[PDB]
């Protein structure tokens, strides 16, 4: 890979995008304000964060996030965040296929 695959682009400025104060780490408040453009239901929208918060930080890092936004396009997908789908989408080839989930910003 080439560093840039096309959906890491997004994936950066979903980031970008998610970290409001642009501290770097994308707090809760953050990343579920940011989620709620996404379309998906509370629930999911506070798994995902479980899910990708998994240093329990509090915060997600860069690569936190990365894995986050694999999981909203998951639901996104129509599907359920069920372990092994979770397991799924961050920790198998198949996620690195998944693309930018939708976010409605401003587009
Ligand atoms: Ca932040």
């Amino acid at each position: 890979m080439a560093g840039q695959n096309p959906n890491m682009d997004q994936f950066e400025a979903y980031f970008k995008r998610a970290d409001l104060d642009g501290d770097g780490r994308i707090s809760g408040a953050e990343a579920v304000g940011f989620f709620q453009g996404s379309g998906l239901s509370k629930q999911v929208l506070a798994q995902i964060w479980s899910l990708s918060d998994r240093s329990h930080s509090g915060f997600l890092d860069r690569q936190n996030f990365y894995n986050s936004l694999r999981l909203v396009t998951v639901a996104q997908s129509k599907r359920d965040l069920t372990p092994e789908i979770v397991n799924a989408a961050l920790n198998t080839p198949a996620a690195a296929k998944i693309p930018p989930p939708k976010i409605n910003l401003s587009a």
